C-alpha cells in the first residue's frame, strides 16, 4: 500500500567522462499530491568536476499525481516495484544512460541507480559547470511492448542566459502485470532548493502531475 506520506532512500553508483562517484540520499513526499523533496550527499569521488543538473533528474515516478481515470501504473507496481532505463542525448554529443530499480522495504521506497555519462566536450556546459537548473518540462507517456515509455525535450538553463538541451527517452517497467495506461503527459518542475559550495550536499524539490493529452 502507498501511504499518503512516504519516505525513500536512494543509492547511485556512477561515472561521468571517466570520473567515478557514489551518491547516498533520502527523501520524502506525498505520492498522491505529486510532491517530494530529497537530500543527496556525494559519498565517494567528491567534489564532482561536472554539473549536478545532469544527475538531478535521476533522483521518482511513484510521487506523480494522477487523475482517477489514468491508471497509476508505477504506484500499482508496489510492493514489488518497478525498473526504469533511460538515455539522454545532449545537443553537443554528450550521452547519459541510467538503469534504476525501485522497491518498497520496511514502509520506505528503496532506489538503486547506476549512471554512465560520456562524450561531453571538455569545454562544454556540463564539464565547465555552466548549467543553472532545468526549465519545467512535459514528458509524453505512452504504452509500448508491454511497458510505459516517456519522451522529453529537457531544457537546461545556462548561467549567462541561453539554454542547453537534451532528447530523453525512458522505459518504465513494473515487476508484475499491473494496469498500463493509454497515452498522456506528466508535467514536471524540479528545483535545486539548496547546495553547499562544491555541490557535495544538495537538496531538491519536485512536483509532477499526469494530465490528459
Amino acid at each position: 500500500i502507498i501511504k499518503e506520506f512516504m519516505r525513500f532512500k536512494v543509492h547511485m553508483e556512477g561515472s561521468v567522462n571517466g570520473h567515478e562517484f557514489e551518491i547516498e540520499g533520502e527523501g520524502e513526499g506525498r505520492p498522491y499530491e505529486g510532491t517530494q523533496t530529497a537530500k543527496l550527499k556525494v559519498t565517494k569521488g567528491g567534489p564532482l568536476p561536472f554539473a549536478w543538473d545532469i544527475l538531478s533528474f535521476q533522483f521518482s515516478k511513484a510521487y506523480v499525481k494522477h487523475p482517477a481515470d489514468i491508471p497509476d501504473y508505477l504506484k500499482l507496481s508496489f510492493p514489488e516495484g518497478f525498473k526504469w532505463e533511460r538515455v539522454m542525448n545532449f545537443e553537443d554529443g554528450g550521452v547519459v544512460t541510467v538503469t534504476q530499480d525501485s522497491s518498497l522495504q520496511d514502509g520506505e521506497f528503496i532506489y538503486k541507480v547506476k549512471l554512465h555519462g560520456t562524450n561531453f566536450p571538455s569545454d562544454g556546459p556540463v564539464m565547465q559547470k555552466k548549467t543553472m537548473g532545468a526549465e519545467a518540462s512535459s514528458e509524453r507517456m505512452y504504452p509500448e511492448d508491454g511497458a510505459l515509455k516517456g519522451e522529453i525535450k529537457v531544457r537546461l538553463k545556462l548561467k549567462d542566459g541561453g539554454h542547453y538541451d537534451a532528447e530523453v527517452k525512458t522505459t518504465y517497467k513494473a515487476k508484475k502485470p499491473v494496469q498500463l495506461p493509454g497515452a498522456y503527459n506528466a508535467n514536471y518542475k524540479l528545483d535545486i532548493t539548496s547546495h553547499n559550495e562544491d555541490y557535495t550536499i544538495v537538496e531538491q524539490y519536485e512536483r509532477c502531475e499526469g494530465r490528459h493529452s
